[PDB]
């Protein structure tokens, strides 16, 4: 709290700066003055500037630490279910009986999609990456629900929330029923928020569904565990988007595809071909798969993390998680002896030790989501899909903040005026 | 280096930081290090914070100044024309005759567009605004033409860029044609960028379409003095969203929709309402809108900009253009002589005098649009295509910094740690 | 209660209006187009074209209306159920949704 009291800045004349803390994490220093006295900072990419104040999500990334509105996210994954989880993190508090039945109630109210959008993703190719139409058709649901674009108007963002936490499920579960060919299914209320999903996703008109409780609550958890993650890069494409005006629904849709850019990034997209293909119980294990890794992608296939040095917290529910499922689904994993094995070079291996590539929790939530039989192409959609309410969650906070268009400068280096002459006759 | 010698950061031992210059604009403070110190600035809204170098566009608002790659945008829009200034802001120097060709090859060559993607046209609402359609279109485009969305791989990012600039104006004519229920029209290879835009928009079966001279030039410089305005909210969404490692279609989409944005609100079209809902002196003005106007009602309409200070550099010669337009139509303009007493009120009106509220570039284009025949609801439309190619630099630039990852920071204000203990059950 | 379903492809015609024409407009249409999918009992100086043609619109007339609401607002159609009432089934087809169970308050 010390030197929190104040510093100052100069180069020609003397400037005073205030110095601001945190209920956790470090200090800043407020330049919020330094504009108009005339002097800019140069901070390409933003790294030693903080962009916002934030009381949704805590991060300690040295010690491993995740909060959501203060909970720690294990007590949550364990105690909690996606639906509360939601609640909590547009609300900022557990919820009662009454505010959760009324929430759910809501939630459950919206689930299906005006039958003209589901129409839209008849006119993508059945070979589309399922990913690339989840974008498509979240780009596209302004042309349906123009009433409700105002962002500046409370009632707006209220409605648009609803409306995309209720339908991305609906949204996600369609995307893969058109890359595999077979018939849509519709919301039904009567299941939970992961049974109704696993419904949708699995389903056919030839024999009533049942879902398995324990592949039920595993999927709750991955959802509940993807909720939401700070600022990063999605999370900042949706405030940036926001503040300029865009309406909610086309913010959601470039969180999106920021959470997509890393994996059709080219060396990573190389690279996961060789996870999902090579794997005969000779690659894998003697070091064989795993001896070509010059394009690294480690964290894309579930190794080390940007943030957290040592572990990802939420990897411990998730791991337990896995062995349960894996359990479950008995006897039906042979080829899943990578998991295995992995996990051990993974912890073993010096090269893994020295750089860090420890199993994260999307190395799990991959291993629960394949031995459900779910593709790889639906795992950043389903991931995107419970990211969606941490979006929602940062979009309406930076609009209750204060609607301050964000206009960052630029320093120029380019040409001084100069004359132009044509060398072109066309 | 005036008011800028070197600096100190003073907290408990004199810190000095670096300063930079740039070609032209102000100087300023280095902090890239900072951060690796433990020491971070706050301030949200950027208003002190210099988020990138570039040499694209440069703007000196105080001096209405305007330069594309150092180019005087008066000279641009008076001897240049839209591809030719495309290939500036793209390449960093004027093309020679063989350079420019071998653009204009290029770009013409990929204007058609897919046949499937003609089909997703259709499954959108017939009321559907067209700005909407453009940004659920554009967003769907990684999904069909998925072998250019590798950011990181030069070959994909030019064949992305090209791809876009060929395509725009495609897409925009589709969704004018679609809006009033006519059959779209294909590009015309032997037609300019403008007079192909413009027979896309208006032709039909029935007869041979004629491509007035003067609108085609009127129209051409509509899109060059829309092409780039430097680091603006849209400009920003692009570049965050970009830093991600969003495919090049997806970025675009964002812009769209963020360029859209300050006009979804109800003042917004209620203002921009009787701006043309009348068509007579003595009604819109006349003891009317003079306060009949709520929310912004002004901004909205071409009156004032928070980037110039006297005058808008751009619209001296979209205003000389103004008259060369309703002059020639006459029969198509003539009757619309409210938009001079509607200038004469912001040249002289003490109301407009007192916020600066002068006719801006869009004041007069949006005449220009009001006189060719075009609905109110194309205008950001046709904005929007037009400033492409200038998000489409910027993009590229920041991939030329190395994909300057836009990720900043929180200062976390929320509960400290505290037990989860749930209330609920359902 | 035989004949409440409208042939699929007169189905097929609501997709082809627009979802914010007025549902009256619609109704007309739709009903106006029935004699190119029912050229069988056209004659109406045959007894038992007369007939059939009555029960035909009798038994579709509901059916139709309950399509053209659920188009104007973007649900699925409801296809007639013969366990309802006549009015029950109106509503069944106007308000249920594959989402849960309707239960018409008698």
């Amino acid at each position: 709290a010390d030197t929190k009291a104040k510093l100052t800045l100069d180069g020609d004349t003397a400037v005073e700066l205030d110095v601001l803390k945190g209920t956790l994490g470090q200090d800043v220093i407020d330049i919020r003055t330094l504009g108009s006295k005339g002097v800019f900072t140069f901070d390409p990419g933003f790294t030693s500037t903080t962009s916002c104040e934030s009381k949704i999500t805590f991060i300690d990334g040295d010690e491993g630490i995740l909060l959501h509105r203060g909970f720690p996210i294990d007590q949550l994954a364990t105690d909690s279910n996606y639906l509360e989880v939601c609640y909590i993190l547009l609300n900022g508090e557990k919820p009662t009986q009454e505010q959760y039945d009324e929430f759910k109630t809501t939630v459950t109210r919206h689930t299906m999609i005006h039958e003209q959008i589901t129409r839209l993703f008849h006119a993508f190719r059945r070979d589309s990456h399922p990913m690339a139409v989840m974008c498509g058709i979240t780009g596209a649901l302004a042309a349906f629900y123009h009433d409700s674009l105002d962002v500046n108007n409370p009632r707006h963002r209220e409605i648009a929330a609803f409306r995309l936490l209720s339908k991305m499920p609906t949204m996600a579960a369609m995307c893969y029923k058109y890359s595999i060919g077979q018939p849509f299914v519709y919301p039904r209320n009567d299941l939970s928020y992961a049974g109704n999903f696993l419904n949708m996703m699995f389903s056919t008109p030839c024999e009533p569904y049942e879902v398995n409780p324990i592949l039920e609550r595993a999927m709750d958890r991955i959802l509940i565990l993807h909720a939401d993650h700070e600022q990063n890069a999605s999370t900042s494409t949706v405030r940036t988007a926001g503040s300029s005006g865009a309406n909610p629904f086309a913010c959601i849709a470039a969180g999106i595809a920021s959470l997509w850019g890393p994996a059709h990034g080219g060396a990573n997209e190389a690279a996961l071909k060789m996870l999902e293909e090579i794997g005969k119980k000779e690659n894998i294990p003697e070091f064989v798969r795993r001896a070509k890794d010059k394009n690294d992608s480690f964290r894309l296939m579930g190794f080390g993390h940007r943030v957290y040095k040592n572990y990802d917290p939420r990897a411990t529910v998730m791991r337990e998680t896995c062995h349960e499922v894996l359990k479950e689904l008995g006897t039906k994993d042979d080829l899943l002896e990578v998991a295995m094995e992995l996990e051990n070079i993974a912890l073993n291996d010096p090269y893994f030790i020295e750089k860090k590539l420890y199993p994260n929790v999307d190395f799990y939530s991959g291993i629960i989501l394949k031995a459900m039989g779910i593709p790889s192409s639906m795992f950043t959609v389903i991931f995107a899909m419970a990211r969606t309410v941490g979006w929602i969650a940062h979009w309406s906070e930076m609009h209750s903040d204060g609607m301050k268009i964000a206009r960052p400068r630029q320093l120029y280096t380019g040409y001084e005026k100069r004359d132009f002459k044509s060398d072109i006759k066309r």
